[PDB]
RNA sequence: CCC
């Protein structure tokens, strides 16, 4: 008696995700037997057929777990089912959840309904079986669909510090990018490359005016907040001063200058609120030597540099160990959910009840405040 | 020789229903091992306030099927999953459907996504194992949720002859009962007793002015139609003309006397259109020698006999042998789903693909049009 | 609010 396998389902987002983990030693990272992600945008490019997310998951979760089980050769083998319970569109959630319930009942095996974000949080620990980073740590999630700063004290205890009020970073970046006629799968990945290439070049006379909501450095309300929806409007009007119309016949020298400044400012804003948080509550961060930057936009170098430079020498004699997962794990996927559930199962010895329905809005601090949880055995 | 068991799921109504069937022999009727129904009420008024039916289904399917699998003694025994694909609310539907698919992937067994009404039509064939009634036959579906007349030429070939354009006879005999001073599970069944207990003792001088959906003249739907939502009103307008709440404090002789007439005038309307359709389309019925009347309200004895007598009018295109299934089969349940699945699997050698999604509104004629179906090896 |  040693080793268990885990079937993990993620459906909070646009992409249906299924994975299988062989948790062969409680001493070692699990091995990934199967990792399937069938996206809403992957049936569109070579598709021109636009589907609705809850229907996408409904249609793809069956064949996907079927494929996964075959690839993994593990149908008669799963021990735990983990599944994203919230937060998200409760249609898209019920897709995965009600299905995951099917597996569990059919197999007579435990189900864990997991916090989407706890996945993002806990993923950079899978690599080392939860030795790095050790709690407490802080984690900046920066995806197309979240932008949040989170102190994590224990597995059963997490506090959101700073959080967006409008859209997420990647969204607004992608949006700015698309207004400059980028089209790609990841619009802002493309726009970094663009800036990267011809640096000592771009019209240094172009100095557009972008904001960075520093009011929280004066009129402080109730919680601290990121905010990105202001950027695309600020771009448009700066265009509407100097050639919005020129959209097209600007040089492949200038367009690469609107880019770097749009990026710089929006990364300035994050750094601004990050600064304003650590400054104001040194007590909480006293005890933490590690900083995670997971999510999509983790993989930006300009950001990574700013983070390492403009923070990790401001908390006095407590540099930060920055850890950046592979964006192999940073995008939504069902692996994080699997890992997160191994951590719950092992460390709390909790599972979910079969009556758990989805949770539209699920504050991370309410992780175990909600019903569903029961102790496993002892 | 070999037999097989079926797990069948019905999640289209308000009630969460699951069944296991032993299809032990292809020359016998199958037996039921397990049949449960978690009615929406039992987790509302005795819990908190009124709960949405999709969350009901989501909350109850899993515990419910676990139990049924325990009772049936067959968690490892199921060879086929039958579940209601449509028609209804896609949130309700998809609770059971997404779940059902989970069972199917985990046990690696076929799924059949079943049409609710196919359920009701076929169920009388269950007991005789497909011999009685023989195709063609017509069926009259009179539940709290349907009032519909149907010709059935083959498993895969059903044609709706007349259908309600508003509420169903049940919903209508219920509100009428509610207004006469009744409550309960079957508000209208009760109304039957009140007049039954003392069939003679009723003020034979209380004649009431109820209508019969006044449209034998001014309407251009290509198709014949029932309607009931007038009767509640007619009754009210009438109870004005000769004493409001009098009902509540009238003799045994009067509460009944009007109830008999309301119950008459509704059945009258039903026999009326039933007659229209038998008259309009004579040779549609050429070889029909069987009339099934099923659904909640089919248990009523004035109906049963109005049917028997008033389409013995002049026995013409056919002389009908009536069949009235029990109420434990007529009211929504998962057994009829399971049976429909048997029929489909065995006769048509068909199953559903795991990509099947709900269908909100599913024409019975389109039973096999829609996507999903796939041949075993006919 | 809600499939
Ligand atoms: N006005 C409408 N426009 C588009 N779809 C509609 C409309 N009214 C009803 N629908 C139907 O309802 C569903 C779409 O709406 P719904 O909000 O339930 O889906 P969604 O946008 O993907 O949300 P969620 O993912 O949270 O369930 C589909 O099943 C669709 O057929
Ligand atoms: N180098 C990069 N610069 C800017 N955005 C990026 C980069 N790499 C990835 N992204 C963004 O990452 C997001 C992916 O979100 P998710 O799939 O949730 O990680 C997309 O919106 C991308 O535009
Ligand atoms: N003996 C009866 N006479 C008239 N209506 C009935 C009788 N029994 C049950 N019903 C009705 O059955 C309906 C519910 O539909 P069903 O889904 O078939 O149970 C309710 O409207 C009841 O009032
Ligand atoms: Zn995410
Ligand atoms: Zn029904």
């Amino acid at each position: 008696r040693k080793g268990y396998k885990v079937l993990a389902i993620e459906t909070s987002c646009d992409d249906t995700c299924v994975s299988v983990l062989d948790r062969f030693s409680k001493s070692a990272a699990p091995n990934v037997l199967a990792n399937l992600k069938d996206t809403l945008d992957s049936i569109d490019e070579g598709g021109i057929i636009p589907t609705k997310a809850h229907i996408h998951h409904q249609a793809r979760i069956g064949p996907l777990t079927e494929r996964a089980l075959i690839e993994s050769n593990a149908r008669e083998g799963i021990d735990l089912i983990c599944v994203t319970r919230g937060p998200g569109m409760p249609g898209s959630l019920s897709g995965g959840l009600d299905f995951a319930k099917g597996l569990a009942v059919a197999w007579n095996k435990p189900l864990i309904g997991v916090h989407h974000m706890l996945g993002h949080l806990l993923i950079p620990r899978m690599g080392t079986n939860g030795k790095v980073p050790q709690f407490p740590f802080v984690s900046l999630l920066v995806s197309g669909g979240h932008t949040t700063f989170v102190l994590s004290r224990a597995i059963d205890d997490h506090e959101i510090l700073c959080d967006t009020i409008d859209i997420a970073v990647g969204d607004s970046l992608d949006k700015c990018g698309r207004e400059l006629g980028f089209k790609g799968t990841m619009i802002a990945r493309e726009m970094e490359k663009f800036i990267n290439q011809d640096i000592n070049d771009q019209d240094f006379a172009l100095k557009l005016e972008m904001p960075s909501p520093l009011k929280n450095s004066a009129s402080k309300r109730n919680m601290l907040s990121f905010s990105f929806s202001a950027f695309i409007t600020a771009l448009r009007t700066n265009l509407t001063k100097l050639g919005k119309t020129e959209i097209q016949e600007l040089p492949e020298r200038e367009i690469r200058s609107i880019a770097y400044q749009v990026q710089e400012s929006v990364f300035d804003h994050i750094i601004n609120k990050l600064k304003h948080v650590l400054k104001s509550q040194p007590e909480k961060f006293k005890n933490v030597r590690e900083f995670v930057c997971s999510g999509g936009v983790s993989s930006n170098q300009r950001l990574r540099t700013k983070l390492e430079t403009e923070l990790g020498t401001l908390n006095s004699t407590s540099f930060f160990n920055f850890y950046y997962p592979p964006m192999d794990l940073c995008s939504d996927n069902s692996i994080m959910i699997g890992w997160a559930g191994i951590e719950i199962w092992e460390s709390l010895r909790l599972v979910s009840d079969l009556d758990i329905c989805p949770i539209r809005q699920w504050p991370l601090n309410d992780l175990l405040s909600v019903d569903g949880w029961r102790t496993d055995q002892l």
